[PDB]
């Protein structure tokens, strides 16, 4: 039991997607650079990622217990 | 090479400008994500939305208009690509 919000799963085949949302642009972007830095040292990319100044949207593709970390190591990065 | 000459399209009930941007390699993708923040900070303009992935980026702007503040940073993101 944890009080992030979740991720959704989603698609015939599977993805996780969560919205995170930030208070200002400076928080967002602090979080986007953090979250590159994730995909470059892992070389694991999300499928998708799009934003606006105060929103990430993340989708994760099924490469299973990889993604999931993947979406924990994300989650630690928003808190 | 691919191109990033190809004009905005203009789209969507209040007009938005959209484009996307295609490049050959992550990190060429990557330098023109981090291009494009400092370009937002410098200008204080942001798009109305960024989605990307590891090879292309697709930029969505909105009216503030549609004007030319808003078709001149525009011009910049194009040169940012590599277009001017
Ligand atoms: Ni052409
Ligand atoms: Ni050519």
């Amino acid at each position: 039991h944890h009080h992030h919000h979740s991720w959704r799963e989603q698609g015939k085949p599977p993805m996780l997607f969560k919205r995170f949302a930030f208070g200002s642009y400076a928080q967002t972007r602090a979080f986007l650079d953090a979250l590159a830095a994730l995909s470059e040292e892992t070389g694991q990319h999300p499928q998708n990622i799009n934003f606006g100044t105060t929103y990430v949207n993340i989708t994760l593709d099924a490469a299973g217990e990889a993604e999931r970390a993947f979406a924990a190591r994300v989650d630690a990065l928003a808190g």
